[PDB]
RNA sequence: UUGCACUACGAGUAAAGAUGCUCGUUACGCGCGGCAGGACGAAAAGACCCCGGGACCUUCACUACAACUUGGUAUUGAUGU
């Protein structure tokens, strides 16, 4: 899965851009803390 | 317990140890109290032995499995070297 990261994550990306992580990092650190969301419909909102 | 029954003995004979067959011998019929030699007495389809089956036990019999244990992979991520 691909996460659009709303927060700024060091050596991982800035606001808004989409970045793919190895699925444990995302669901155990990024989604719980609001750093990223899963990319389903957010591309239209960003663009 | 019981196939019967007016169920002797000897020497024989016979599935090789005979109340029941042979040849002899002995013995009136029926009870009662005793004895325990025989009726291969009774009792338990011999525990021995063998054959077939079983059971449980053992183990460096076989094949499995539990348990224990090994690594891979999922759960499972980040950063450096
Ligand atoms: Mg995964
Ligand atoms: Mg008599
Ligand atoms: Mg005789
Ligand atoms: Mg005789
Ligand atoms: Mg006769
Ligand atoms: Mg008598
Ligand atoms: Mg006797
Ligand atoms: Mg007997
Ligand atoms: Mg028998
Ligand atoms: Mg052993
Ligand atoms: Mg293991």
């Amino acid at each position: 899965m691909k996460l659009i990261l709303t927060a700024d994550v060091d050596h991982l990306g800035s606001i808004g851009d989409t970045v793919e992580v190895k699925d444990g990092y995302g669901r155990n650190f990024l989604l719980p803390r609001g750093l990223a969301i899963v990319a389903s419909r957010g591309a239209q909102k960003q663009a």
